[PDB]
């Protein structure tokens, strides 16, 4: 079946793994468990198309080049209560542009942890960035499962259109 090679990238602690497990295992991981490299396979039906999501959950901590090269779509994740993570987005996208040799790659900017009240990054600020990159912006919470399916599915739709 049509495979989709998705890669979740972002700074440490922004909730990359949490967004992934909530999609596959349908539950929120409220524990300290830093990722080295984990891969998930799932048969799903998206817009009536039987496809398989081959998702690679990356570490937040030269070595990235390997999986960025084989990835088709990318979830660019930052935490809305962490300005540093939002700023680190630019570095990640730059390295993806470098290893892909492309200015336009299927990509979605995710603003995670939107359930928290201690926001430090305004949604307008992130939206302006997403506009500048030419990609969609979506706010999510792995805790309440808000926007989770929205984030991953939209990414698939961007690949289909690429
Ligand atoms: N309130 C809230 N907390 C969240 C959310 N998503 C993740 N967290 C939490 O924030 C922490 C970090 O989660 P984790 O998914 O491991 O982040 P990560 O970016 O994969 N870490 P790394 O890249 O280092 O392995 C956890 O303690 C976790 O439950 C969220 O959406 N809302
Ligand atoms: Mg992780």
């Amino acid at each position: 079946m049509t495979e989709y090679k998705l890669v979740v990238v972002g700074a440490g602690g922004v909730g990359k793994s949490a967004l992934t497990i909530q999609l596959i295992q349908n539950h929120f991981v409220d524990e300290y468990d830093p990722t080295i490299e984990d891969s998930y396979r799932k048969q799903v039906v998206i817009d009536g198309e039987t496809c398989l999501l081959d998702i690679l959950d990356t570490a937040g901590q030269a070595m990235r080049d390997q999986y960025m090269r084989t990835g088709e779509g990318f979830l660019c994740v930052f935490a809305i209560n962490n300005t540093k993570s939002f700023e680190d987005i630019h570095q990640y996208r730059e390295q993806i542009k470098r290893v892909k040799d492309s200015d336009d790659v299927p990509m979605v900017l995710v603003g995670n942890k939107c359930d928290l009240a201690a926001r430090t990054v305004e949604s307008r600020q992130a939206q302006d960035l997403a506009r500048s990159y030419g990609i969609p912006y979506i706010e999510t919470s792995a805790k309440t499962r808000q926007g989770v399916e929205d984030a991953f599915y939209t990414l698939v739709r961007e690949i289909r259109q690429h």
